[PDB]
């Protein structure tokens, strides 16, 4: 066994974020495992407070939220059960829809922050605070939620960064944007979703690339590990966690080239 | 100055290796750095710390297992069925990834190797026969397996620069866990029976992909984060030492609370 630490302070997390390369005004997408950072004096919100302190109010912080309770599976239910879901399941409400189960404690904290913004796409919904929170989350199209009209696309375009805080590299949502952009020999295209329109629940059909299964013989772990191996990003400790800092545009470029050279029209 | 035998012994003991322990090793020889006398000195140092009363195991598998023959042209499959050699524990090579040390261990005097081709384990030391004996061909990571026995004798898993995703013991956790759905595989394999090649059908849980929305890295990272195991440097490698019983219990709970029915 390994015993818990004396709790990390706000100031010592700011120092570590800066030592890693976080700079004022950057736009960051964070993937974190809170337990991996270790005990923090004041709890997990201090992680976010420290990171925004390193970024200043001129910086921007975004996290993937999705929607834990999306009823995207109801076509597989028998007719009577499906009818029950159609009538009784709540719509996606950006104010109260809970983020996906894993590695999302900080996303849920971010939702109680004043001036938080949440994008409109339920399954692909992102949350953000800071200078470009509105810009990044605006007009997130319902179809192809990781594509050209996504917060991921905008993060790449404003040359933001991805910060890994003890989360496995294959949870980098940006890699779904690489899948979207890459010209590949086989893609799976897929579902119902209740949303709010003028304050009333309406069911819509969302069209997207499948993001549950890969489009071919690969895994996100493979791409990311290949990226780190070739020098991508910077590394450093943040609390007890091993942290990685990646340029969004570079990683996206690398991943699209990775996918196209194996399964693309250049293979 | 390459790492000396003594330097590695002291690092193993600093990490928590002790005389008499039964240990499964997962290593990346590259990660350790140059060792004076080569990679075998890693194993000699570890066995020195364990003493002859200790036991050292690694996953070997079978690099050349022809479990893919049904996906070949029929004409080629027919050639495989006539000409591909059976699994022979004496000479079957281990799988290529992170296995330099497993191949070294296969030349140790008194090494034992378990009979399940795909799931084959090699071991030396006091309990090497116990661990490798009567390894069932079906469900090779299940109840009749070296992993089950490693847990029963309160052994350990030592990660020596190898990735946390490569912990074979977690396939035993997958076997044990009551989950909503587990994928079963059935595949052909030639083995030796009374000195003769016989092709058989092996049944197992899939070990190539997880049975649900998880990764082994994620489980082991959660384990470490909640205080599981010890950590430290061995040579140039990041090392982790886990108790096999506690890690299995943690991983089964982890799987059941997330993907149970
Ligand atoms: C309309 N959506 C479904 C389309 C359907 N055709 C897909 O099969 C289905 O995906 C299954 O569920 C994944 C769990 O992640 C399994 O894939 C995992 O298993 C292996 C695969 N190699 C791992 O290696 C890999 O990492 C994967 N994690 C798939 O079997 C989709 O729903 C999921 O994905 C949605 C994201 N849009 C979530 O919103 C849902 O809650 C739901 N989890
Ligand atoms: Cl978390
Ligand atoms: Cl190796």
């Amino acid at each position: 066994m390994t015993d818990l630490n004396i709790p990390h302070t706000h100031a010592h997390l700011v120092d570590a974020f800066q030592a890693l390369g976080i700079r004022a005004g950057q736009a960051l997408m964070l993937h974190a495992s809170v337990k991996a950072v270790g005990a923090v004096m004041g709890g997990p919100n201090v992680i976010l407070q420290a990171l925004m302190d390193a970024l200043t109010p001129d910086g921007t912080l975004m996290m993937y939220a999705g929607w834990q309770d999306i009823p995207d599976f109801i076509d597989s239910l028998p007719d009577a059960l499906k009818a029950v879901y159609l009538e009784q399941h709540p719509p996606f409400d950006p104010a109260t829809a809970r983020a996906v189960r894993e590695n999302s404690v900080l996303a849920e904290f971010l939702r109680t922050w004043p001036c938080v913004h949440r994008s409109a796409n339920p399954e692909a919904s992102m949350v953000a605070v800071g200078r470009q929170a509105a810009l990044l989350t605006a007009n997130h199209a319902l179809d192809y939620g990781y594509g050209v009209e996504s917060p991921l696309a905008k993060l790449v375009a404003i040359e933001g960064y991805v910060l890994m805080l003890g989360a496995p590299l294959d949870t980098i949502t940006l890699l779904h944007h690489a899948e979207y952009l890459a010209k590949m020999r086989h893609k799976n295209v897929v579902y119902p979703c209740p949303i709010l329109r003028d304050g009333r629940k309406v069911w819509v059909t969302v069209e997207d690339y499948d993001t549950g299964d890969p489009h071919d013989d690969y895994s996100f772990e493979q791409i990311a590990r290949d990226y780190v191996a070739q020098g991508g990003g910077t590394r450093g400790k943040v609390g007890d966690a091993d942290a990685y800092l990646f340029a969004a545009q570079d990683l996206t470029r690398f991943a699209v080239q990775w996918l196209e050279s194996r399964f693309g029209d250049s293979a």
